């Protein structure tokens, strides 16, 4: 095998400019890194610059270098949707025709009617909200009536909140499983159904750790599945395991923040493994993109960049580092949804003694999965073209 270990880092939502099909999505003008760079009066990301970020595209504070450490290009999304599961499933070798939906005005009456019909319970709420806001507003009514608080967020989720002393946990989980079946429908396709049990009294409600998530499996066996089946390590860091519903995962490391995610990446550098370490840095999307906070996003990018030199120092001759993103989420863009954007691709190994070069543009995110598959000699994905031989 060419590389013993591959470290794949998804900077979640870190897009590099509108894709050719952005107009279909209402995403003309979208530019996640570029708009952040402008807001920051120049982004400080010297380590990404050294890798060749500016060679992909020059932006404020992000300039090209004569001799990038590794290889660079961008990738274009081939699948229909710009959601979390589409982008990640494509990266690992799939093609997803049917996109996951978001619900800024709440769920269609038809879906909620059927959920009521199957459960024998009333549904209240039906809007995007934080768990705190919705409990303050409807927690007391929920307790008194035994109704279900159904709500969403900026991502593809259907959340069901019920008080633990009013709706037994087991009943709440049964209800969520019913909701999970009903939402396997392209009209209502949510990425995740989430049980949100809570306790307390009006003016003092708290969500309990008895939260359960109900995800869909990827629409195909992924490169991760093939790695696991061939006895390779597949270490998932952060949201990765959840995003693939555990498919192909041999070890999962939970993270609490981007800095904690980098700490776990460092932990995996310290592990003797053969296979894939796969990190998702989610704060970019979860705290800043959807909340349209370019300052916070910019600060987070600078915090991430400052962590990289330690990563560079630990990489071995037979390690490969891949840095990419799944979609965009431009923090200076209308609405609260993701943006359809190209994503950067940086590919670096200390064995690249003369530095890297420009790669042909990746026509699908599955090019990453294809590269990983070829490296480890496992079954090649149906989609994607390996760039292993170019490195
Ligand atoms: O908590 P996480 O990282 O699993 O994230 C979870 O909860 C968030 C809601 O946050 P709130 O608690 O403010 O309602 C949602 O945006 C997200 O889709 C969901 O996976
Ligand atoms: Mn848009
Ligand atoms: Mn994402
Ligand atoms: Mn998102």
């Amino acid at each position: 095998n060419k590389y013993k270990r591959i470290f794949l880092v998804v900077m979640d939502s870190v897009g590099i400019g509108e894709a050719p099909d952005a107009e279909q999505f209402g995403d003309l003008g979208s530019d996640t890194i570029g708009h952040i760079a402008e807001h920051m009066n120049g982004l400080q990301m010297p380590n990404m610059v050294k890798l060749g970020l500016g060679n992909i595209r020059e932006m404020k504070g992000i300039s090209k270098v004569e001799k990038p450490l590794g290889y660079y290009t961008k990738m274009q999304e081939k699948s229909t949707g710009k959601d979390q599961m589409t982008g990640h499933w494509e990266i690992m070798g799939l093609y997803i025709d049917t996109p996951f939906q978001v619900f800024p005005e709440g769920f269609p009456k038809e879906l909620l009617d059927e959920l009521e019909e199957k459960t024998g319970r009333k549904i209240i709420g039906n809007k995007p909200a934080s768990g705190t806001e919705i409990l303050d507003e409807l927690g007391q009514e929920q307790m008194e009536t035994g109704s279900l608080i159904v709500y969403t967020s900026a991502d593809s989720v259907l959340q069901i909140a019920a008080h633990e002393e009013v709706v037994p946990l087991d009943e709440l989980y049964k209800i969520c499983k019913i909701a999970r079946e009903l939402t396997l429908d392209e009209k209502y396709m949510v990425g995740r159904v989430i049980a949100r049990p809570f306790v307390g009294e009006p003016g003092n409600f708290t969500r309990t750790p008895n939260r359960h998530d109900y995800a869909l499996k990827p629409f195909g066996r992924t490169v991760m599945n093939e790695l696991k089946d061939s006895d390779y390590d597949v270490i998932a860091i952060g949201k990765i395991s959840d995003i693939y519903d555990g498919e192909g995962v041999t070890e999962s490391l939970r993270t609490k923040s981007n800095m904690d995610g980098m700490d776990k990446l460092v932990d995996t550098l310290n592990m003797d493994f053969t296979g894939l370490s796969f990190l998702n840095l989610v704060d970019f999307d979860a705290l800043f993109g959807h909340r349209r906070d370019p300052q916070g996003y910019g600060e987070a990018l600078q915090e991430y960049d400052a962590r990289l030199p330690e990563v560079f120092a630990k990489l071995k001759e037979d390690d490969l580092l891949l840095i990419t993103a799944d979609h965009g989420n431009d923090p200076i863009h209308p609405g609260t949804d993701h943006t359809r954007e190209y994503v950067p691709l940086l590919a670096y190994s200390p064995s690249m003694k003369e530095g890297g070069q420009e790669l042909p543009l990746r026509q699908t995110f599955a090019d990453i999965g294809a590269t990983v598959a070829e490296n480890f000699g496992v079954k090649m994905p149906e989609y994607g073209t390996s760039f292993l031989n170019e490195l």
